[PDB]
């Protein structure tokens, strides 16, 4: 399996910037979502979910194919709640029908992060919609009631090392868990719609109590009213993870750089970019454009 990136016929950066801007404008507009959190977080999760199905062993899954659009993947239990992100993007697609699905899903994640004050994430176009037949089976996404060993092992399937894993996990500063969706309830911090290193700070500074939730699952609860998943928690239980956690808790800049690189990589896994492919684009935020 080889997935070669093929630029949408006759489209350029400017063409992408527009899709970006549309998404960005809509985020700005549809702010009531999830008790005023906004769709930022959900879009970041969508991009990660369409990308986390990848399997470095046989190259199946990953963002390339836009397979999320198919029932199999769409109805994946680990995907519960992602439909709100889809529905959000649907009109955008209608407006820009020439964009491939994988390109759209992934671009919304990039837009989200940058509009939420995150770092700039270089992005590449070229994903090609694939047939229903290429939809990976359910079960490729990670479970939350596990530990560091599970996490290390899991992430390896996507080629991510310790550092990448910790960086990537800081995405948990955003949004929250929802009982009805995953069997977990509560946010991980206070500024849930702004990109910061809050995650690490929380993990290291709160007084966490393990408790069972209404779904009968364990989670670490803080007095402040925050929560952490077992998998999140495991980042402080593991010696190697822990020092990275500390480094990020100490330097947001470092965090941002590392996050940026890992996120791109995560979104570009399983894809082959020809020599003549354009460089990755760095989009301007609304604010940078005075819009
Ligand atoms: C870089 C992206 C990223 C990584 C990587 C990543 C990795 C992990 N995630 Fe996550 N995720 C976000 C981004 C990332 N997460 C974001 C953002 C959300 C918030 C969504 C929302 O607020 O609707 C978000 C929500 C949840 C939910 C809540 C679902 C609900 O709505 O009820 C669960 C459970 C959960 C489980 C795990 C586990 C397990 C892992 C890996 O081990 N994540």
């Amino acid at each position: 399996l080889v997935h070669v990136a093929s630029v949408e016929k006759g489209r350029s950066y400017e063409d992408f910037q527009k899709v970006y801007n549309a998404i960005a404008l809509k985020l700005r507009e549809d702010d009531e979502y999830d008790n005023y959190i906004g769709y930022g977080p959900v879009l970041v999760r969508l991009a990660w979910h369409i990308s986390g199905t990848w399997d470095k062993h046989d190259n199946t899954g990953g963002s390339y194919g836009g397979t999320y659009r198919f029932k199999k993947e769409f109805n994946d239990p680990s995907n519960a709640g992602l439909q709100n992100g889809f529905k959000f993007l649907e009109p955008i697609h209608k407006e820009f029908p020439w964009i491939s699905s994988g390109d759209l899903f992934s671009l919304g994640g990039v837009t989200a992060v940058q509009e939420m004050q995150g770092p700039k994430i270089p992005w590449r176009c070229g994903r090609v919609d694939t047939p229903e037949d290429t939809t990976p089976d359910n079960g490729r996404l990670p479970d939350a009631d596990k530990d560091a060993g599970y996490v290390r092992t899991f992430f390896q399937r996507l080629n991510m090392n310790d550092r990448e894993v910790v960086a990537l996990m800081g995405a948990h500063a955003l949004g929250k868990t929802h009982l009805k969706n995953s069997g977990y309830e509560g946010p991980w911090g206070a500024a849930n719609n702004v990109f910061t290193n809050e995650f690490y700070l929380n993990l290291l500074n709160e007084d966490w109590k393990l408790e069972k939730n209404d779904a009968n699952n364990e989670q670490w609860d803080s007095k402040s009213g925050y929560m952490m998943l077992p998998t999140d928690y495991s980042l402080i239980q593991d010696p190697k993870y822990l020092s990275i956690v500390k480094e990020y808790a100490n330097d947001q800049d470092k965090f941002f750089k590392d996050f940026s690189k890992a996120f791109e990589k995560l979104l570009e896994d399983g894809i082959t970019f020809p020599k003549d492919a354009p460089s990755p684009f760095i989009f301007k935020t609304l604010e940078e454009q005075g819009l």
